[PDB]
């Protein structure tokens, strides 16, 4: 499904992402906007044979196993199919692991290039959280 901005903000806050590992909620909402345009079903194929899945575009080479990616490490220990659900729990749980591995939100290029450096709290402005 396609989430609305405040709708996603509320779901992410309920899932403990606000200020997780030092990243305020706005960062996560901004990343999702530019990574998948708030669509839980977005997929992107990469040159290395990997694919990015879901609202947070989680990669199959390191994080989830999709069964067609060479050198897959499955660090979140979940099939990539689970990250295409309308429910964001699995994606969020994996996202928490990705940010904890020691490089914060730099794993997400859309966040890195289009969110970082801007006023990200503007992404949750107007929402009841
Ligand atoms: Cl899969």
């Amino acid at each position: 499904k396609v989430f609305g901005r405040c709708e996603l903000a509320a779901a992410m806050k309920r899932h403990g992402l606000d200020n997780y590992r030092g990243y305020s909620l706005g960062n996560w909402v901004c990343a999702a906007k530019f990574e998948s345009n708030f669509n839980t079903q977005a997929t992107n194929r990469n040159t290395d044979g990997s694919t990015d899945y879901g609202i947070l575009q989680i990669n199959s080479r390191w994080w989830c196993n999709d069964g067609r990616t060479p050198g897959s490490r499955n660090l979140c220990n979940i099939p990539c199919s689970a990250l295409l659900s309308s429910d964001i729990t699995a994606s969020v749980n994996c996202a928490k692991k990705i940010v904890s591995d020691g490089n914060g939100m730099n794993a997400w290029v859309a966040w890195r290039n289009r969110c970082k450096g801007t006023d990200v709290q503007a992404w949750i402005r107007g929402c009841r959280l």
